[PDB]
């Protein structure tokens, strides 16, 4: 009976049911640092070409939108596209022996254009279905074998997180005043340090940064707040963890990795032209969750209300 | 009395109050497919002009930011704007009979410029208030009567959703391994299929895609997770539903539809110039909510605590 | 004993524990209005230059992404950058007396390039470490002393918020039909008016708009919904409040304010070139939280269950 008292009172103190919990409010602001020197040889349209240059912040990233930031790690670039009629790139689905294999007006999911219904030669005696689109069509090619921006492991993301509890009227931030900002977060050595290294993040979740960097991925940074708003035992600091949100399907149908197509439009010799750029990289999604607990009398009285009956019943035995 | 027992125990099992519920964590990744052939005749500056071309992914959409993606469906384009002094476009608010109707330095919400205080002729004998801005001012014109990108119904959005329950340590994803990816979601035939057709989405919520596509809108895709983390009766799959978030006010003051203005800057003959583009389209907002429930002894003991007293009182009658 | 009855029943009615509460679903759509005339004298590369022009929506803002919109308020612009070898900008960390102070291949966090290991003259007899990057390197300079877009206080943000409660199946919006849209929100005079003035927002939270506008900041607009879904006492309207999320650290290490670097790429004389633009401004983060309460019998029965025992114990005294 008395042990039932100590187990009830303990279950209260341990589950903090005397306290009232409120969901956290998060605001995220990120600043990425690091530059990458890129020298690589890429085969474009069957001809060897040299990609050289230095990439800084403006070249490979943009500001965080919606509690997430992206870092480009690789890219394929098709230049000089213009509105016109060209043979689709030779694939299992685009190759015609005769004009009959091509259907006029047909649109294919793999194709970036609308067929004209006429079989044409893409190169040599190989024939594909002529299409109307931005010409020439981007090659169905693989990403560069070493990620051009493979240096992105050494890049550094600084995270500033502000969390508010309205009902308890308690506002705090990720970074406290006076903390030594010159640190790299470590699971043990500097768990509070907001400075993060991307490669470190990938190792923590057990993934190689380079591999993901070749085709792209979606990493995830979790910030946990177990915040206790009582003056007796008070605590409210974040706990950083890392999880890979990327599906890692590795199936052509599921469109694996993270990549997107964006174009830059220009005019030349009184002709509208466009440079298509396939972009591969790791999107980092910041997930901040929390709970704020401050003692509430009504909740304690309701638990008391369950406990009184629990006690009578324990006495009955 | 005994029926009070079966109704209490039933109310427990039915409300699952033996279980503890935890809020879901959602990450969203989307890939849009489809291309649109656009041939239309648009009246620009009182002269007929022909808009022709093929639009692919890079031409009409950009990657999802903040659990939402946008698809352009129509656009008005004003080209060659440069810093200068020009008469405002003739409206009810911009027309002056004399230099006195124009106030120097005045800014109007409808106007894109600052008045110079001088009445000038916009065309013929019609006079408007001269303003300082990007010239010439975009016409106060309606969107193209058929949406140029009216084909966007036939476009296809693939959604990959990853949800995590930290406190229960349970991570799952929208798309399971081995599922037939070649499907279009149907309310009955393929409710689990993540492939979605935009026109289907509009029909489900009872709106015509074309109409919204002319002036823009905000559609909403709801993903519900009623996830039960007990091994006895286990279940954790999404339920897709569609709701129109757009306000549909249809009042000039409320700025109805979804549209925005963005510009491309270029130089010509040593003069800075800019192409303003009004963009209309449907923004799709993905809303994922969920609840994960796994049996908890303390919660069951608290409900027990309410129930014991409820029982004594039922015996009193 | 009876006062314990009135205090229990009161605690119920006051905490509404008869009701069941459900978390709110928010969708945000914003439209910004206002234009700014910018005339200012900026010292660029040690030479005086004149910035003049009119800025409209497309020039200083872009559409909301992830329940947040940004308004540029100031900017520094470095033009003509091209891939090459140039001396880093003279700072405490970049200045070399001899070729020995520079380490070949070294990358510094303050530097935007990779050192070649050779000491060179930046200007006159002052020597910095030669680096490989976009040349010339942007000056380590302060933002313009008056914010070029200092007029942004007078700018107007219109907010349309749609909130849904799925479990209660109740959908409502921020803006009701027939409301006088011609208003500016006031703490007292027009608390429901969704039209907001940015300067008003800064005064409400007790910050000067101009100061923040010089170096950038992150403002926050909170929308509270205390929604009661019972027909007896029904209410469901928003309560707007303003909080400054910006950390206001004012330390060079913490990267204070809100700013980002973005570039525009062009070709000249068969040379790839780039215009780097440092952008300063206030990001406004919209935070919508809410709770919907509709009477639930099971919850009332559980509270009853605590209360019956509470009553027996009160009788024991
Ligand atoms: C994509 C790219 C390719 C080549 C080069 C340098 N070249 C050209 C000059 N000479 C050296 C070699 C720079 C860039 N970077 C950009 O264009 C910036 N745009 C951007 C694209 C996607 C993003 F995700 C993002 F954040 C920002
Ligand atoms: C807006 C536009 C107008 C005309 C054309 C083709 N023209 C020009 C060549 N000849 C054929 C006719 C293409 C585009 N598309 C873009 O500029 C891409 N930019 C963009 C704009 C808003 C978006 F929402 C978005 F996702 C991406
Ligand atoms: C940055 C800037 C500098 C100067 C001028 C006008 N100049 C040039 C013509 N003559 C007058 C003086 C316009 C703009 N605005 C843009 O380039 C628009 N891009 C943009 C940049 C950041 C943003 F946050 C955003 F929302 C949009
Ligand atoms: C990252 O830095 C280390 C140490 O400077 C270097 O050894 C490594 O090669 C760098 N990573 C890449 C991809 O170059
Ligand atoms: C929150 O607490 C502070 C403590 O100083 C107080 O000044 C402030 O008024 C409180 N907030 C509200 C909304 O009352
Ligand atoms: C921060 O720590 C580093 C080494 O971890 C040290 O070199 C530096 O002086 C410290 N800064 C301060 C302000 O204590
Ligand atoms: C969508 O596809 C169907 C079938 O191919 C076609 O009949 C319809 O016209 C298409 N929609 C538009 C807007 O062209
Ligand atoms: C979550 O469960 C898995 C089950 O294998 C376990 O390996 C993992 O360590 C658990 N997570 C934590 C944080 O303990
Ligand atoms: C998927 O279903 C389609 C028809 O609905 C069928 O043609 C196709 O072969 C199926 N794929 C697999 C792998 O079963
Ligand atoms: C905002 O408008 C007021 C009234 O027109 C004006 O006095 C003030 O100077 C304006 N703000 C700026 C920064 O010009
Ligand atoms: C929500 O309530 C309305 C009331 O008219 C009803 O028509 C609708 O079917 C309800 N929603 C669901 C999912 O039943
Ligand atoms: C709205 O209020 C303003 C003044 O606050 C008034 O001038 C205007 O006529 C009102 N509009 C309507 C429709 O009542």
């Amino acid at each position: 009976h008395a042990l039932v008292f100590s187990y009830i009172s303990f279950a209260l103190i341990s589950d903090k049911r005397y306290q009232k919990k409120e969901p956290l409010i998060s605001s995220v602001h990120t600043k990425v640092k690091g530059i990458a020197e890129v020298k690589a040889e890429i085969l474009e349209n069957g001809m060897k070409k040299m990609v050289s240059g230095v990439f800084d912040t403006a070249d490979y990233t943009f500001p965080l939108q919606g509690n997430s930031f992206f870092v480009m790690t690789n890219f394929i670039k098709t230049e000089g596209q213009q509105q016109g009629l060209c043979p689709d790139f030779p694939t299992a689905r685009t190759i015609c022996s005769s004009d009959r294999g091509c259907k006029k007006g047909r649109m294919d999911p793999q194709s970036k254009g609308i067929q004209t219904g006429r079989c044409v030669v893409y190169k040599e005696r190989l024939k594909t279905c002529e299409v109307s689109a931005w010409c020439p069509i981007e090659e169905v090619k693989d990403a560069p074998r070493p990620a051009l921006l493979n240096s992105a492991e050494n890049f550094t993301v600084l995270i500033k997180n502000n969390i508010d509890f309205p009902g308890h009227n308690y506002t705090t931030r990720n970074i406290l005043p006076g903390v030594n900002i010159t640190c790299t977060f470590h699971k043990t050595q500097n768990p509070q340090c907001p400075i993060f290294r991307l490669g470190d993040i990938f190792q923590e979740t057990g993934d190689s940064f380079s591999d993901v960097a070749i085709q792209g991925g979606i990493m995830g940074i979790e910030i946990y707040w177990d915040c206790n708003l009582d003056g007796w035992f008070h605590h409210c600091r974040p706990k950083y963890s890392f999880r890979r949100l990327d599906d890692k399907t590795t199936s052509e149908s599921l469109y694996p990795g993270y990549n997107f197509r964006y174009a830059k439009y220009y005019k030349e010799n009184n002709v509208e032209k466009r440079t298509l750029i396939k972009v591969f990289g790791i999107r980092f999604d910041i997930l901040v969750f929390g709970t704020g607990g401050k003692f509430n009398v009504i909740q304690l009285a309701v638990y008391i209300g369950s406990v009184i009956s629990y006690f009578g019943l324990a006495t009955v035995f």
